[PDB]
């Protein structure tokens, strides 16, 4: 039974993909680069979908544990998310098949986190010691991809409505989990999805600079400015995240990561900062590639 | 002696009845509807304004009991608010009368809020269990009216200074507010207010769009992602919501589905996503029409 | 041993000076007041650096103590905060070192709050009661005093990065904040810090102002409605503040009034509500008149 975390390994890949494909013109091997990544996550997105079939066939209730978990569910949002990458990667050969999978991951997402989310105001299941960095997952991250994605498609509007309940969804979250993590933090084995908190910022970002046809304006620049703090927080937090060791888990770091790059070009485009945006670039691609050389050598 | 929360229904008619005038120059028999709806909910304000004179005359220890009270007191803000939306509806007859409610009602909310509320701050009574949806009504959604209301008297940058007031304080409450209904949740006779959750957004929205001259821009389309969100998940709620019966606390949600309805018509104008605003628009008054029903059923 | 919090005292001298000189060009004497302030508050500050070094060099466990400490730490954020604000002053008569000043301020504040309150994160240390107004220094006003200072030296883009993590870190901390102090509140000894609560929007528009060549716009006018409530709730309740008596701890008060007098001279210039900035400003000035004799009457 695969285990649904492993999600985010395409996830990284592909959203990766998505910040080369940005330097195409400015540096035409970067679409060989991008073509590659998305070939990579595309493929691997493929397999885990088959084998999480073959979860949902199979190994049913342990889906349904997950699913009823007030700190596992989240991780299912992986899924619609991904598919919604993989849509924007497919739309540079065939923007149909990238449609229909933008489409299947927006109504999904939507769908679950009315489900579950709503679920939870009903009291009484999620406790303090359940508020995790993933729970950003359905709430923000979820809408924000279907912001972007549907602004690729053209649907600006719908993106913006998409855009503003992730954006405020955000704001209305962080409080109570900085607050939380001050207090109780997490124990070891959770320590890892402390990337995710990097991730806000940048998706955001990264879905505005989608709808707004990449104009780096005062809200790209502001967002901008607490993701970096929020860099600076966790790079010195880094040692004690992998106190009991590095794992796959690092791979949250991946989601926040690729964000980065990805508004690191629409900055360099516009030229707004272009030292910080190719430092970002480099920085976060280092990072992802140190994590893919990871994850080799543990297979 | 009358429940201060009674307020609500002319509060959800009078706004009802916004909405219907922005719809005159579209379609004019739209203008006899507002009118209606206008004179009633005028009507009711009357008769419950002087019930309430006599409950401050007779039953002064009541009033006394739900203004100490951290969770009641909150209620009593729907008398200023209630007074502004009839000085709105009156304007179109007489804006001298109408510009005194107005007046009446800001200072009335300002001065409410600003003794009980910080009051609060003093520590001790608010207990966590007073978390409450309620409490967005000082201080919150009597700033949206006075701005909407200071916007129709052409007090525009005013009205700026009160929506400002409104929308951090509707930010800076939220999150702790959702983290407690995730939590411990709320006891049945409490649930319908439940409905004031989808307010602030749609509320938001209204008053941004009456300072603004109905421009529909970026802040107002984010602002409606979040209010539909709350709305899908509020839907999903409601058998819950109801789980011990049908009530009168229902009134709760006209005021949010009242705002949606006026915000509605700015999106049709401005011609933006006008299917969703034709839906919101129907949803709405579909809604309010079998609350009043339901009310007169009762009666 | 020099009591960290005195830094409050040049600081809010430093700031005053900073809205008087916006006012030179309108009214030449007022330039004379600036000067004046800014010598005092530079004259403190040298004094205060000095008293500081001597304590590094001998009461070293002390500072040791306050800066592990999950409440105390923050107030070492008044060092390079003030530094920054001496910088601004110097500017008018030596532009390098002033330079100087305000990149070591803004180095030693973004080195600071990354090592410290990441390492909140960590957990275990910090708790419930830990919930302080003063943790708004090194969290937000030590990023918006970077913000406003960078603009002056034409570093306007980093300016917006450094504004976008103080507001978004602003919004972010105030919600637990605010539950708190409605549920536990303060002891006596710790009540006036209190004052710091004014600061955050006045501030916040102050460093908006500064990066934006001084446009009052949207978001400066709703900014200063919220920052008026938070005005009136502290008015309100100013004799609990002051329960136990009067101390020179009211100097918390002084930053948020010198920031609400240097918006109001923007408000002035560009003509929005000027009867409202005319106020502002001169009560603001009224205040920390009160302040300063209150101090020499100590002294
Ligand atoms: C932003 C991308 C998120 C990274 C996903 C990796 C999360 C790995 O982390 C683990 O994932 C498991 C799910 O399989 C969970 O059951 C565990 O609680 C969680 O710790
Ligand atoms: C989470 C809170 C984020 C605040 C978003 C601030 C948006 C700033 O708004 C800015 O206003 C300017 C007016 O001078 C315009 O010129 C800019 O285009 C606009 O983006
Ligand atoms: C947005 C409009 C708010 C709807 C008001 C209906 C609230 C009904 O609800 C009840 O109201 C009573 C006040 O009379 C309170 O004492 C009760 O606590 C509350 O449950
Ligand atoms: C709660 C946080 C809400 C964030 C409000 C976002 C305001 C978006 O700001 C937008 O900036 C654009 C610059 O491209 C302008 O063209 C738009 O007019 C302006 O509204
Ligand atoms: C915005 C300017 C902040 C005002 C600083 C005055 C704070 C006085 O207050 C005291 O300061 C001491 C530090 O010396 C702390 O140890 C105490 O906890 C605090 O109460
Ligand atoms: C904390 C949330 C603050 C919200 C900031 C609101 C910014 C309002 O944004 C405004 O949009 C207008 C479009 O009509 C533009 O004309 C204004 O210049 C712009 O400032």
């Amino acid at each position: 039974p695969l285990p649904t975390g492993y999600f985010g390994i395409p996830l990284g890949l592909a959203a990766l993909s998505l910040a080369w494909f940005h330097l195409e013109n400015l540096f035409p091997a970067a679409r060989m680069v991008s073509d590659v990544l998305g070939i990579v996550a595309s493929a691997v997105w493929i397999l885990f979908i088959l084998m999480y079939a073959y979860k949902l066939r199979y190994y049913f209730e342990e889906v349904r544990a997950e699913y009823h978990s007030p700190v596992r569910f989240s991780f299912i949002a992986l899924i619609p998310i991904t598919t919604m990458l993989v849509g924007d990667i497919l739309y540079r050969w065939n923007p149909l098949i990238a449609e229909v999978l933008i489409w299947i991951g927006t109504i999904g997402q939507l769908l679950f986190s009315t489900l579950r989310v709503s679920e939870l105001w009903q009291g009484g299941v999620f406790e303090q010691k359940s508020t995790h960095p993933s729970f950003y997952l359905p709430a923000v991250a979820a809408n924000f991809t279907s912001a972007s994605s549907l602004a690729l498609l053209g649907y600006h509007d719908l993106g913006y409505l998409f855009f503003g309940a992730g954006m405020i969804a955000w704001i209305i979250f962080e409080p109570v989990l900085l607050q939380h993590l001050r207090i109780s933090s997490l124990e070891p084995q959770f320590r890892a999805t402390m990337g995710i908190v990097l991730a806000p910022a940048f998706v955001c970002v990264s879905a505005y600079l989608s709808i707004n046809h990449g104009e780096v304006d005062t809200l790209a620049k502001i967002l901008w400015g607490y993701g970096f703090l929020q860099l600076f927080f966790l790079l010195r937090l880094f040692p004690w995240i992998v106190e009991k060791g590095l794992n796959i888990g690092l791979w949250a770091f991946s989601f926040g990561l690729a964000s980065m790059a990805n508004s690191a070009t629409a900055f360099y485009h516009g030229n707004v900062l272009q030292g910080v945006s190719i430092f970002a670039f480099v920085f976060s691609n280092v990072m992802i590639g140190l994590l893919v050389l990871m994850t080799i050598y543990k297979l």
